[PDB]
């Protein structure tokens, strides 16, 4: 609709955060 590639970078960060959260919660 009104979105661009410049806003898709925010969605990429959402999955990137899961790697940080599990990367520290898998070893705990």
């Amino acid at each position: 609709k009104k979105k661009n590639w410049f806003d898709i970078t925010n969605w990429l960060w959402y999955i990137k955060l899961f790697i940080m959260i599990v990367g520290g919660l898998v070893k705990k």
